[PDB]
RNA sequence: CGAAGCCUUCGCG
RNA sequence: CGAAGCCUUCGCG
RNA sequence: CGAAGCCUUCGCG
RNA sequence: CGAAGCCUUCGCG
């Protein structure tokens, strides 16, 4: 698992998340956390939740950049744990 | 550790994580993920971290009551685990 | 006795 | 052959 | 929202 | 920021 993870944070950890949630029978969440600011510069804050696990909530400036950074931060947390 | 999880549900849940924590060794950590809003209707967004595991992020009115809200969000996690 | 945590109140900014 | 997901681009509200 | 292109991965062969 | 009060937990006697 951990070769192809890491492969994933640079090009898509989108994509490498949901990857790891299929090969370990798990359904991938994103949550929209919050959503603030004015409709111009919106602020939205998401977090990446795998079965039962969830990782570090982040802050973006779009939903998809929202969640690229929630399985960004997912991912180096599931590298870290070996 | 479940019949005093759930008593700290009602009563304070920032302790009960605190106990926890000591009793397996971990450090307790409260992240302020993020402050949006006007200054006298502000929104915090807080995630409870106990040693290497993260917890679901929360909206709150005030710091503390931030901090307690993620708690009892991690704790209603630790119960649902058994 | 020695600590830790929470909540509440009061004053100040 | 059948899915899904990113990258970019174009158009609509 | 509607599409196209390109990439990657999954599934059945 | 400076105090006060409560409750809870832990160790010791």
């Amino acid at each position: 698992a951990i070769g192809e993870l890491v492969r994933y944070l640079n090009t898509n950890p989108v994509g490498g998340l949901l990857e790891y949630a299929r090969s370990h029978g798990f359904a991938a969440e994103f949550k929209l956390v919050d959503q603030s600011g004015p409709p111009h510069e919106p602020k939205f804050v998401y977090q990446a939740k795998v079965g039962g696990r969830w990782f570090p909530a982040v802050c973006a400036h779009s939903k998809k950049q929202g969640k690229q950074e929630a399985a960004d931060a997912a991912l180096r947390v599931l590298i870290g744990e070996n």
